């Protein structure tokens, strides 16, 4: 029972949620049960779980509780596109994992923490936040009330774990580059299938990644917008690199503002595009992410004056 | 028992109640005090409201905490220059009526809300956050140990509820310009007076339309201060109406920055000027804002160069 | 237990504290047993107390949680470089009240107050805020399971009572003049004797002063990056004070934006070069404080362009 116009453009993929905090969570219970079903949860063990985790994002210009609801639409999205596709233990377990995907995040890259040396580099050697990311998760489901996989059997349970894990490692960056070459041979060669379990889940590896970047396939005004939010994050990561007596990549360098036009050009080109390229080609219900993608890459270009 | 300064130029109507919240509250019930009396309410019953309505104002630019008790300063400095015209019942219903105008105010007109197809626009067709202010009002009266008339009979306390009810509706600007329109008829034949409960009704409400200006009646640095939070309030939802794909006005548009100095030139002209003109004509003890606002309107002149 | 890189670095006087509060709390405790020892204090005790001071600390650009943490760091630093020159007492006293120096800041310092006519400054002539801060130190002893000098006999006490209050109050910067003064003269005479008591407070007064302003004996890209905090804090002073009708002076006055790089050079001169340079001349040890000052005043004059 959502407001008209949020029904009707909810489907979209370009939808913002508004700046109604308060809506947000309800945005997400509707999702789940026109995705998934309604008795796929629990109302109260739900709406439990949701807040705790909406209290365990932090107040970081980018990667907060907005982000957490936003990424999650996009999934909603991609899995009303492509519903026969997957179960509804993938279903609800991926919304799920989209929410959390970035639970307890700071603001920093796993880059920075290593240089700073902190507790979580030595404790995660590799993908340091997203390791957080997941054990942050496993601690609410653990807390009383909050298991809304209680009805699920132990197996049940056991594998959306599992696809919550997967998933979640998943939204690290640098993991990308190599999911998507690989997807790229094997939907050559037609060795790529669904019903391979390795192969299934470089996809939804690769639909993570989609979601986690949807902000350039929303509409040029909104994608201009969030666009100060990133850098935010990111100069002041630079500032804390040179508080370390290190020289920041110009990218979190805000001494270079102005290249900012040709720095999300440079990203499009390199990153973006291939993206969404190879996620339409497997899954072509997916395309208008790639189409808004192309027409933000034409403002950028339109930038640079 | 405030400081001396405070006590002294508390009765100035361009006074500013300073950065120091911890100190708004007992601001207040001074007020109270010498405008209506001591036994007017009791103390703690009182306070315990007070933080309570403190709670619920959120962290908005200008629509926050600091704007309520503002306001209710103003309308103070005009009850205490016009002590013989009214009760107590509408003194005390009056005070609390302007810490209460803009109670859950999110920093949205009602215009976006209705673009928005917030689920309040489908709950108050018209004057949408002004009824909602009034609502959250009245859950805090109804709150134990919340209910500061409850000394008042009955018939007393349906009568200040309609004082207050009226009262905050009143601030809704898009009213104003049909009040101000009448009074200003009404005063020219000599029809207008005060005994009249429906021409009472209209002075009261152009009264409220006064104070919740008067940020044009402080002296120059003030006004001029103050302008940042609201311009942070408008350009933000122009930001939200691009992300409705709707292009919003000038005003709302962060992009036309350099035309705010004539844009603050037009409203004085055909909003502010005419409506403490009106009210000086009616109270001339209100004068003392008028003066202070045409003050403010050289500024303005004198910043297009 | 600290990690490597800072057990390492913290030894260092131009250490940075990070952008980890979580962490915050963790490299103090560490500094108390490296400096004083392990059964200085109760833990448990010691870090309900530390998350009370946390508490009470407020969002300010400057004067808040991390500026307490970082004043510590420098303390620590100067008393394990002259390790053999301090008691148990005075260790463990002077780490934590640098700690509380600032407690229940609010960003004014307490010229405004006295224009603001503020409570604070009819309860307290001279040194306002200071001597603020020091009652909340003692209201936060007084809480239960809040004395970490419970195991201090009632002599002790006491002693270690004034230490924290005599150091609290000498985070004064306008007793810095007189105090610098003297001991420039008493070391030029010989006269300086740290067996002498009231000698041997100016001192204890000095290196609180050296604290509270390392800022500038941070690397430059640290000294640079806390500028802006700091002139937060002055211009929003100028603000208020312009609310008063009074014309501050041009160090809070925000239109004088491109004068700050003179006025910090200015600064420079007349007060952070004497101070620690009359600091080295008692406490060699400590140099590195007055390094890295000069190098960040020649910093200065390059940007003068
Ligand atoms: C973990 C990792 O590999 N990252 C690299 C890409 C980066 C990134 N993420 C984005 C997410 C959403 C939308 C845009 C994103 N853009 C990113 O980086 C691109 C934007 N960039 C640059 C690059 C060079 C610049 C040089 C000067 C000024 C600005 C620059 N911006 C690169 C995130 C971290
Ligand atoms: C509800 C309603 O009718 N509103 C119209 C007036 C508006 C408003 N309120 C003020 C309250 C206190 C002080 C000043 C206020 N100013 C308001 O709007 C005027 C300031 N404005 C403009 C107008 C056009 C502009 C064009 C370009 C750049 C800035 C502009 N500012 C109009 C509030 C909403
Ligand atoms: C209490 C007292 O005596 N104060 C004077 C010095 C002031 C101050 N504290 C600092 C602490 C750490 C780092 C730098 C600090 N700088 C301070 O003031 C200097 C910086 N200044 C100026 C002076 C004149 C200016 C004129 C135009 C623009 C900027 C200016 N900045 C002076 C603090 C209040
Ligand atoms: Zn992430
Ligand atoms: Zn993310
Ligand atoms: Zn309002
Ligand atoms: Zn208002
Ligand atoms: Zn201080
Ligand atoms: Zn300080």
């Amino acid at each position: 029972t959502l407001p008209v116009r949020l029904c009707k453009e909810i489907e979209l993929f370009h939808f913002d949620i508004g700046p109604f905090e308060n809506m947000w969570p309800g945005i997400f219970v509707y999702m789940v049960h026109r995705s998934c079903g309604t008795s796929c949860f629990e109302l109260e063990k739900l709406c439990r779980f949701i807040m705790s985790v909406k209290k365990n994002y932090r107040r970081v210009p980018y990667h907060n509780w907005k982000h957490a609801v936003t990424v999650a639409h996009c999934m909603y999205a991609i899995l009303q596109n492509n519903h026969t596709l997957f179960t509804d233990l993938e279903r609800k377990g991926l919304l799920i994992a989209c929410l959390c995907h970035d639970l307890d995040h700071r603001g920093f890259s796993n880059s920075y923490l290593q240089k700073f040396d902190h507790p979580l580099a030595a404790l995660y050697s590799t993908s340091t936040m997203e390791q957080h990311h997941f054990s942050q998760t496993v601690s609410i489901l653990q807390l009383e009330g909050h298991n809304i996989f209680s009805t699920l059997s132990s197996s049940e349970y056991e594998q959306v774990l599992e696809i919550i894990r997967k998933a979640i490692i998943a939204t690290d960056l640098a993991l990308y580059f190599g999911n998507r070459k690989q997807l790229e041979e094997m939907y050559q060669t037609g060795s790529l299938n669904l019903n391979n379990q390795s192969h299934r889940d470089r996809v939804i590896g690769l639909m993570m990644t989609a979601c986690d970047l949807c902000s350039v396939t929303k509409l040029w005004p909104v994608t201009k917008l969030t666009a100060n939010d990133i850098y935010a994050e990111f100069w002041a990561e630079g500032d804390e690199m040179k508080k370390l007596g290190i020289q920041p990549i110009p990218m979190m360098d805000r001494d270079k503002k102005d290249e900012v036009p040709q720095g999300q050009l440079g990203f499009y080109n390199a990153v973006a595009i291939p993206c969404y390229t190879t996620l339409t080609q497997i899954l072509p219900p997916t395309e208008p992410l790639l189409k808004a993608c192309r027409d933000n890459l034409s403002q950028w270009e339109k930038v640079i004056r």
